[PDB]
C-alpha cells in the first residue's frame, strides 16, 4: 500500500515536520522527523507575513532556503529509515504561508515545489489551498476531511481540536456531515506575548501562564471581541483601555482566553461530546490542557496520543494524505467547512 | 488524437495568445484567438516588473484579473469552435513573467493555475521554467525543443523576435543549441512609447524614415551581454529604457527617428553576429513572433545574413504570431507524456527534465 511523505511548516514557525505514512485502507505513521526552524529564516519568513518592499525577490530567496532545508530533512529521514526515494510515491507539501486573505480571494504558500522535486527525486504535490479559494472558499482548514477518515467512529461524538497558532476543531458526530470552524487563538497570543516580553518562542508547559493570576476585566473584554459573534498590537490595543497589569497575569489571561473560546464554541455546537481529541503543539501546553479538562468536565479531554497518533504529527500526516487524495482524484476539501462551492481536487503535481 | 490549448502572454504585453492544437504524428494548429491586453492590466504588470511595495498582494490581485481575461478567452474560442472543454486534454499556460533572474536562481511567472482550472474546467499545465532553473538552467528559451520537433539535411535557424530575440540552431547531427540574442521589439517599442503614445512602431515605418547613428550604434553593441557565449537569458544586461537614456546622455543630442533607426539596427546586428558566430553554415533563417511583421527589420536581417534565406514561418505553414502559444500547448503534451521539455545545452541545466505542474480540473 502506497507510501507518502508529508511536509508541514505551520505559522507558529517552530520547525518543519516530515512524516512517512502508509495509505492502505488505513493511514499509518511509519516515521517522523523534526527540523527546528533556524533563527534567521524564521524572522525572514515573519517579515514576509506583512506588506513590505521587494517582496517577490525576497520571497524567492527565502523559498530557496526553506526548500533546501525541507530537502535536507527528507533525505536525512530516508537514509535513517534505509529507504530509496523511489519507495515514496509523492511528497505532500503544505509549503509556508506568508499571506492568507480569503476576503481578497488569495492565499500564498511559498515553497518552490519544483526545486523540492529536483532535490528529493520524489514527485511533489503542493499548493493545496488555492483551488478551494478559487471555488469561493476560505482555503482552510483542510484537515477536517482527514480527521473524519482517521477517526470514523459511528458511536461517540468525537471532537478533534488542533491548537497551533489558531484553534480549529473538527466535530465528528455519528452519521452526519463533518463540521468545522475556528474556535479562536491557540498558541498565537501566548507565543506573541512571551516573545515580546522576554524573547522566548513559546511558554514551555504553560508554566509562565500558570504562575500568573487571571485578570477578569481584561478577560471579559477579550472574550467580548466581535470575532466570537489576534496579533500583539491587537492585544496591546486592549492593554491600553485597562489597568497596567503584571506580565504573568496577561499570560494567564491569554491562556484563559484560548481555553474559554475553545470551550464555549465546542459544546455550543456538539454539547454531548464524549471525546475531545487534542492535536498540535498546544497539546504540550499542560497548563492549557488542564483548563480545557475542567471547562469540559463531562467530556474526556486528551491528545490524539490516547487514540494512537502523536499530536505533533497530525497536520504532517494530513498533507501526506492530501497528496494521496490528489493522485487518486478524490476531493481534499470539505465545502460545508470551507464555504467552497463544492468538492475540489486540491493541489498541483510537480513530477521528479 | 489529443487536443491542447496554449496560453501565451510575453514580455511585450501586447495581449494574450490563445491557440488550440491537435497533437498526433505532428502538431497541427486548429484555431487562434487573440485578446488585446487592457491598458489597465498592461501597466499593472509593468508595475510588477521592477522591485516595489506590497508586491505579493499586488501581484495576487493582478493575477486574478489576468486569469479572468484568459478564461474568458478560452471559453470564447471553444464556443466559437463549437467544442466543449471536455474535448481539450489540457491548457499549456506560460503565465506572465514579472521577474526573471536566473543569476539569482529564480523566475516568477504569475497566472494562478488553480483558478484557471476552476474557470475553464480544463486541466492546466503551468509553471514550466522553474524545474529547469532548479536544475541549474536559465529557464529560457523553452521553445527550442518545439522548434526542433516542428522544423528539425537543412541547417536551420528558427528566430523568435518578441520583446527579445531567441534563436534555435538546428544543426543536423549536433545537439539543439541556441540562446537569447537580445533586443527584438523591446527597445523600439519603449522609445516610440516614450516619445509618443503608441506601444509599437507599426511596420518599422518610424524607424525607416530616420537614419541610423553609427556612434550610438557602436556603443550599445559595446555591452557585456553581447559577447557572452552559450547559455544566456536576456537580462545579463537588462535592455530597457533607463539603459538607453544613459547611453543617449553620454552622446550629443539626436533626432527621435534616428534613435529609432539605430535601435532597429541594434536588433538586426546582435542577431546576425550571435547567430552567425554559432552557425555560419546556416541556410534558412525562420522568423516568428511580432518582429516578423516589421518590414524594415526583416529586409535588414536579410542583408546582414546574405548566405541564407530569411523568411517568416508562414511560408512553412505556421503563422508567426502563434508559434509561442503552440509551444506551450506542446509543453503540456510533453508534461503529460513525461517527455523532456528543456534542451539542456540551450538552457545550461544539469540535464533533461519534465517541465511544469498539473492543476487538474
Ligand atoms: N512543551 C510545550 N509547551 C508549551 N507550548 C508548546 C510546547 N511544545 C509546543 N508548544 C506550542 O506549540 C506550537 C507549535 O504548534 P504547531 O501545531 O506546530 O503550530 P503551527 O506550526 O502554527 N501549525 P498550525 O496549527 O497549522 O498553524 C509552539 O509554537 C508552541 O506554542
Ligand atoms: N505590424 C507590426 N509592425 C511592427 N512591429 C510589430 C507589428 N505587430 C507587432 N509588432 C511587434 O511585435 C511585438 C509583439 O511580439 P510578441 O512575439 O507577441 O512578443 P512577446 O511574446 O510579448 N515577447 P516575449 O516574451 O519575448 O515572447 C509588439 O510589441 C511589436 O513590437
Ligand atoms: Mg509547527
Ligand atoms: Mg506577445
Amino acid at each position: 500500500m502506497p507510501r507518502y511523505l508529508g511536509l508541514m511548516s505551520g505559522t507558529s514557525l517552530d520547525g518543519m515536520d516530515i512524516v512517512l505514512i502508509e495509505q492502505g485502507d488505513r493511514t499509518t505513521l511509519l516515521a517522523s522527523h523534526y527540523l527546528p526552524m533556524p533563527a534567521g529564516l524564521r524572522e525572514d519568513i515573519l517579515a514576509l507575513c506583512v506588506p513590505g518592499p521587494d517582496e517577490i525577490a525576497r520571497a524567492a530567496e527565502v523559498e530557496q532556503r526553506w526548500v533546501a532545508l525541507a530537502a535536507q530533512g527528507v533525505r536525512e529521514l530516508l537514509l535513517q529509515q534505509q529507504m530509496s526515494p523511489d519507495e515514496v510515491r509523492a511528497i505532500g507539501s503544505h509549503g509556508q504561508t506568508i499571506r492568507h486573505e480569503p476576503a481578497r480571494h488569495f492565499t500564498v504558500q511559498i515553497g518552490n515545489p519544483a526545486l523540492l522535486a529536483e532535490l528529493t527525486g520524489i514527485d511533489v504535490v503542493a499548493d493545496f489551498r488555492r483551488r478551494d479559494v478559487a471555488a469561493g472558499g476560505q482555503g482552510a482548514p483542510l484537515v477536517p476531511a482527514f480527521h473524519q477518515a482517521l477517526f470514523g467512529d459511528d458511536d461517540t461524538s468525537r471532537a478533534v481540536l488542533n491548537i497551533g497558532g489558531f484553534s480549529n476543531v473538527s466535530l465528528l458526530s455519528p452519521g452526519k456531515p463533518v463540521r468545522g470552524f475556528d474556535c479562536g487563538p491557540g498558541n498565537v497570543l501566548m507565543d506573541a506575548w512571551i516573545h515580546h516580553q522576554r524573547g522566548e518562542h513559546f511558554d514551555r508547559d504553560g508554566a509562565w501562564a500558570a504562575s500568573g493570576q487571571v485578570n477578569h476585566a481584561l478577560l471579559a473584554s477579550l472574550l467580548a471581541d466581535e470575532f466570537f459573534a489576534f496579533n500583539l498590537p491587537w492585544l496591546q490595543e486592549h492593554l491600553a483601555r485597562h489597568p497596567a497589569l503584571p506580565a504573568a497575569d496577561i499570560q494567564a489571561t491569554l491562556l484563559e482566553l484560548s481555553a474559554r473560546s475553545i470551550s464555549e464554541s465546542l459544546l455550543d455546537a456538539q454539547p454531548d461530546c464524549e471525546e475531545v481529541l487534542v492535536c498540535g503543539g498546544g497539546a504540550f501546553n499542560t497548563a492549557l490542557m488542564k483548563r480545557l479538562a475542567m471547562l469540559m468536565p463531562e467530556a474526556r479531554v486528551a491528545s490524539t496520543d490516547e487514540y494512537g497518533i502523536p499530536p505533533a504529527w497530525m497536520e504532517g500526516m494530513a498533507f501526506a494524505w492530501l497528496a494521496h487524495r490528489f493522485l487518486e482524484r478524490l476531493p481534499g476539501n470539505c465545502p460545508d467547512v470551507t464555504g467552497a462551492l463544492g468538492p475540489r481536487t486540491l493541489g498541483a503535481l510537480y513530477p521528479a
